[PDB]
């Protein structure tokens, strides 16, 4: 029990009573009070975080909101079947420290649990949401962590997360490709419209190949994401 | 804990019980009494207002009912499960008052905290709601704030809110178009019904271009809203 202040834009699904402080889906502190600053619309948000959390409370702590995803029930606005929002943190070395001001997104992924995190580069994201899923043999062995447009205006840099016992997979040859949404095709002598994967309907999904001989890939390196599985077919350009 | 009387027009979604006063997303009031007067439907609202509030309580107090989005579960019927009515306010310099009258609508943008508020005009407004989503690279940057029908009778005025830190992407020489809806269509050779954005298709969405070199646009500037990504190919017109 102790008193944090935290500088928001808007307070938006930040009640007093179940808002929690989710440092690793770990619940560590719960929203006390909500209050006002009128210059610039500061939102002072007061915190009581746990004890040892307390002496790991340290000035380069980022504070974020995060939001439930892009969903089918968010867009249909079945709001009171979604879930709740909580606030994520992330301390530093820093200093003793109490007045935060909050960040505008989600953080880098810094920590090392074995996992790999290799970049996608995009010429827009397509029907990739936060947490869409990744697909080895139609197996999920990872997911879309990030999105962000890289410096230069042409690009959208996706970052995924493949997991530990899945690291293998991902060659240096490998390519990635976008399986989303629902194709439909009217051909002659018989129109197959075959309804294979239900889940990357809604969300989106990328899959990928491992080639036979390659070296593993790791440490953010990058990868193209084709648009189709017929766009990644291997050959020599002619 | 204080006394202020308002008067609506209609008192629907209105309870004693649940019906917060969200001063930028702050439950600051809570409605406590409603009462009629039967000359041309007048209906006193006794609202308790926070102590703080009550020092920065002013004449030019705007109130206005705020009610949810026309969703897909507003028009199907579960009333149950969309959510719950609020009244906003934005208090001005005035004098000291107790009796106030209500607005009709929502106010139009006043706060400055980096944001970008540009308009648009479109001959109709679309299948644009409030809320509704304004993508770049298919990334949300912004959402639609509000819409009215300017004082020529021809155009509809639609005014969006780009987020802070997108404010460099909106250029003078930016074309916004209308991507909401699903279009199917019958070709030859083969007909691709592909479905890209499920999120378009409930509520709408706008989406924007970036040109290379171009100065960044700001302070209310207009832009024409296409009907299409066809429709806002750039060229020459012969």
């Amino acid at each position: 029990g102790n008193t944090v202040t935290i500088d928001f834009m808007s307070a938006d699904g930040i009640v007093p009573g179940r808002t929690p402080v989710r440092y690793q889906g770990v619940e560590v502190g719960t929203v006390q009070d909500i209050s006002l600053s009128d210059d610039l619309r500061k939102i002072e948000v007061k915190v009581s975080i746990k004890s040892d959390m307390k002496d790991a409370l340290r000035e380069e702590t980022q504070f974020w909101l995060v939001t439930p995803k892009a969903s089918l029930a968010g867009v249909s606005g079945l709001d009171a079947l979604v879930g709740g929002n909580y606030i994520g943190m992330m301390p530093g070395k820093g200093k003793e420290q109490d007045h935060f001001v909050a960040l505008d997104t989600q953080p880098k992924y810094r920590l090392d649990n074995g996992d790999l995190m290799i970049h996608l580069q995009a010429p827009d994201l397509g029907s990739l949401n936060s947490g869409s899923l990744v697909y080895f043999r139609k197996i999920p062995v990872g997911k879309v962590y990030d999105y962000a447009i890289n410096p230069n205006k042409q690009g959208v840099v996706i970052d995924v997360l493949i997991e530990r016992r899945f690291t293998d997979l991902v060659k240096k040859g490998s390519r990635f490709w976008n399986v989303s949404g629902v194709d439909a095709n009217v051909s002659i002598s018989g129109a197959k419209v075959k309804l294979e994967s239900l889940a990357a309907l809604v969300n989106g999904a990328i899959a990928f190949d491992s080639p036979e001989e390659s070296k593993p890939a790791e440490a953010e390196d990058t990868f193209g994401l084709y648009e189709d599985l017929a766009h990644s077919q291997r050959g020599v350009i002619i």
